[PDB]
RNA sequence: AGAUGGUAAGGGCCCACGGUGGAUGCCUCGGCACCCGAGCCGAUGAAGGACGUGGCUACCUGCGAUAAGCCAGGGGGAGCCGGUAGCGGGCGUGGAUCCCUGGAUGUCCGAAUGGGGGAACCCGGCCGGCGGGAACGCCGGUCACCGCGCUUUUUGCGCGGGGGGAACCUGGGGAACUGAAACAUCUCAGUACCCAGAGGAGAGGAAAGAGAAAUCGACUCCCUGAGUAGCGGCGAGCGAAAGGGGACCAGCCUAAACCGUCCGGCUUGUCCGGGCGGGGUCGUGGGGCCCUCGGACACCGAAUCCCCAGCCUAGCCGAAGCUGUUGGGAAGCAGCGCCAGAGAGGGUGAAAGCCCCGUAGGCGAAAGGUGGGGGGAUAGGUGAGGGUACCCGAGUACCCCGUGGUUCGUGGAGCCAUGGGGGAAUCUGGGCGGACCACCGCCUAAGGCUAAGUACUCCGGGUGACCGAUAGCGCACCAGUACCGUGAGGGAAAGGUGAAAAGAACCCCGGGAGGGGAGUGAAAUAGAGCCUGAAACCGUGGGCUUACAAGCAGUCACGGCCCCGCAAGGGGUUGUGGCGUGCCUAUUGAAGCAUGAGCCGGCGACUCACGGUCGUGGGCGAGCUUAAGCCGUUGAGGCGGAGGCGUAGGGAAACCGAG
RNA sequence: GCCGACCCGCGAGGGCGGCUGGAGGUAAGGGAAGUGCGAAUGCCGGCAUGAGUAACGAUAAAGAGGGUGAGAAUCCCUCUCGCCGUAAGCCCAAGGGUUCCUACGCAAUGGUCGUCAGCGUAGGGUUAGGCGGGACCUAAGGUGAAGCCGAAAGGCGUAGCCGAAGGGCAGCCGGUUAAUAUUCCGGCCCUUCCCGCAGGUGCGAUGGGGGGACGCUCUAGGCUAGGGGGACCGGAGCCAUGGACGAGCCCGGCCAGAAGCGCAGGGUGGGAGGUAGGCAAAUCCGCCUCCCAAAAGCUCUGCGUGGUGGGGAAGCCCGUACGGGUGACAACCCCCCGAAGCCAGGGAGCCAAGAAAAGCCUCUAAGCACAACCUGCGGGAACCCGUACCGCAAACCGACACAGGUGGGCGG
């Protein structure tokens, strides 16, 4: 309950501190502990050399997790939070200003 | 022959490098205190457990043959199938998780309720259904006893009944220690606990009162009155009400008189009893019955009837920032800027009003729940007089006896309450004004109901000159768990890798265990019950010293050896010698062959509330100050003279009065 | 936190700097307190000391070989000795819960060990018409409509009901898995309830009686459980070292079983009449009179036997395991010994005077009389809880593989 951010499974660039100011794309919101994994911590894992799935080679990785509320919006610009218009039908969380939504798909 | 430094099995002393071990500091899903809101759960089967339940599943948690969940209503917008990772396979914008509501399934146990019983298992009567299904077996209904009201007694129909409870509340039982420096009488106390029951309150409740004034006007609550007045082996000590100021304000249903009516009987009779109805309610007393004035269109109108706003059971929008920069990391530092009905705070690799949640501010209910805030209705209430002589609460007042409560322990003992015995009256009837009598007042007994103001915290929300893993709830955590006892009961330990799992692939010795590199990142001296690592504590290396040596173990001086220092100084050490009866408690007095302590860490003891009392810091000054409460605030104060202290004392008292 | 030989303070402290460490800290001026520990045979914690010493559970005992494996005194295969043998062997309930069995495993748990194991891990294993128990009965006892009483809470408590290893009540032999087997398999024996066929009866009660049915001691005859000897039965072997093929040594030489057959014993006298007991309902028993008999019948059991299913050793072979074979067409006979057990409710004696209730036998009420009931044969149905594993001990009561204790049966 009351577990919303304001991190959209989208493309939203990094104002942090490893990989301060880098784009990243859908993030993949997981999950309600606060967290993302967008494009940023590329790291290599230390698993073994399990016959089948991991071969011969076992030292190896993609891309590993990292915290929400790093992250922030994007439009004609770059950050800038998003802000939400009731639109008496839907929503239109459009980004500060410089409109579009997120949710898309005719949206 | 003579002379004199020197070896260390091992010991001590120092520094350094470690190990056990956990202290500390700091953090905090825990707890704490109070304020405020909230306050009933059950036979429609609860509080509370048991067996289960998931594809792989011990616990938890959630749930129940439909078992981590079922259908509809609202919400809401991107994730979802729980903590607990994986196998595995699904979920959705034809809008899933989840929060809010209504109901569905709800096996077995607990008032347990067909019967039995050692709680959770074993039998059964009737009604019906499943198997070829009558023999065996399953399933839905139903089946204990209490009260109370109708039924033709009959069989029945019916509303209700039990168990629970954090604390408070009423009533029935009701100690002892302890105090009186003894101990009965008195204390503690009518307290602890036992029992009964009621409820968000309880209880209480309209005067047979108060109390002395032709004075007031249910009940509970606070303060004041007041440690006053009394009670008392006049000791311990216990300790009233009235008045005042405030909080809250509310008043009522019946019986008897008379009238009717249906029932029962009976010595039919202008009737003894009864069901129901009309009736009537009092303090200049009212009411009955007949007559008298005219009694009315109105006038009031809820505690009950209903409707709605407000209130909760989820949520929703929500003001303002960047570029460089040291650092693994910025919110830090610099430059320029912005918001504010929002500079509360939390987190975000650190310290942010403008990154994320959020604050101020504004909004929210299809279904449930709540509602005098206010509108409507409804039950019911409204008069002046005369006669009459009817009623006005009975085994009661009243008397006595044995007594409980009251300030009253037997007092001169009232009053209230009443266990035994006697034993009334109906407004010239009657209780009380503290023996009792006169009087004069006061109040109308022996039928019942009444909100609010007060109390209490299982519960939720807010706050803090409240604790930070021995403190804190016994329990921060898988605690009413382990384990101890048959038993009632007792009651532990036990936090913290990092920002993030990135929690260590590969080689190497080794059965493994555990290590040596690699590799991880800021940090591996953060390496997995791992932050920070005191001491006792046992090791390791090294610097000084000791194998002719008599000791509370050190102190002063002198000596050499080693390490520092530019000098002069200094540290580490101990060869010699001068000296030298451990620490504490208690004692006239002890090193004590008097007591207490193996050693180190953490806990651990003169407080507080009210009153009193000497001063002392101020303000006022024959004046000083308010308690409860009310208003305001969100750490904002302010009204509020009721009272207490003071202006005069003397005497037991009347009273006198600077005497 | 560690260190220090600097500075300041009379001191308690404070500053200082170095190392360590990683996000909290709080002056001057005030204020608030669980505030300053060395002791309390003080509370919790941790680590020494004695001391590498006491002890390492019965003095019944241990020796080798081979394997296993990183490792064997301590695990396993063989040989050797020794200690029990009214036990320390074998059951039974009780109790405890997975210890059992199989595969893998040793960090802890066994007073060392550890390749073992009651320890760890997953997997397996616990069958019932008949053994025990419940839809049967009661005991002493508890509860408990009614009755009574008590301030209450509760006490006694008739009927009723639960309550036992006591009653009664239907299953015995051998096989078989890694482990349960009176459960499953097979040879057989019988019980339960429904439907029908056939015969027969007045049926039929929780109500009446009969019965069950009972004490201690001595003890009867017969039978067996168990036990011994045999020239004889069957067989795989064996002559040693001085003798010997002797009736030589060694091995075993059965179990269950309906009808029927034989042996013993227990229960009981048949018939008639009447009855104002059984808290009348009676033909039933009690009872008063008669006839007959005392054998014997009737009857329940115990034994032996029986058609038949089943068993079967020493030795040796392989096999580590468990055992698979061997094991034979197997032998399965005779003389003796003789139960405390069996025939049960047997005989005798004694004084202490020796349960109750249902099954069952039975009489009728109510009522039914198509029914119901008894027998017989057939054909259908017969459930719910138990069993693994230890049980004179290492799994049970004693905090522990304690030398303690724990009722009963076999016990050569």
């Amino acid at each position: 309950r009351v577990k919303m951010h304001v991190k959209k499974g989208d493309t939203v660039l990094v104002a942090s501190g490893k990989y301060k100011g880098r784009v990243g794309k859908v993030k993949e919101v997981l999950p309600k502990k606060y967290a993302v994994i967008v494009e940023g911590v590329n790291i290599v894992k230390k698993a073994v050399r399990v016959s089948p799935k991991y071969p011969q080679g076992g030292f190896i990785e993609k891309e590993a997790p990292l915290h929400a509320s790093k992250v922030r919006p994007i439009c004609p610009a770059c950050g800038k939070p998003t802000r939400v218009r009731k639109k008496f039908l839907e929503n239109g969380k459009k980004i500060r200003v410089c409109a579009k939504c997120g949710g898309a798909l005719d949206t």
